[PDB]
């Protein structure tokens, strides 16, 4: 497990800051309420990059079930928001957490990444 350079820290709180503007701006009205979830997130993510949502039960949105693993493995060491951090797997690094607030729900966000 890695600190951030301050260059991550910044695009993290800046990426958050702007999926927790699409959301606050793109009504609920969705039949499959994580589609609104999944716009926001395939949108804002950097290129080359995906990004991943966890609810506050345990469930991540925008995963890859190969993914499930090392997803699992991170976050199981990851700290709060307070104390982002990073971790390569293989040809993969998960960045996080960042923060999303979307309405009285709040998420985890990650990026996922090629690794370097």
């Amino acid at each position: 497990m890695t600190e951030l350079l301050d260059s991550e820290q910044r695009q993290g709180l800046m990426i958050e800051q702007h999926v927790e503007a699409e959301l606050a701006n793109d009504p609920p009205n969705d039949l499959m309420w994580w589609r609104r979830l999944f716009r926001a997130i395939d949108k804002w993510a950097p290129p080359g990059q995906r990004l991943l949502l966890v609810t506050t039960e345990g469930r991540v949105i925008g995963a890859e079930r190969s993914e499930m693993q090392i997803i699992r493995n991170f976050i199981g060491q990851a700290d709060n928001a307070d104390h982002p951090q990073k971790k390569k797997y293989g040809r993969v690094e998960l960045v996080g957490p960042f923060s999303v607030r979307d309405g009285e729900d709040n998420y985890q966000l990650y990026l996922i990444r090629p690794a370097s």
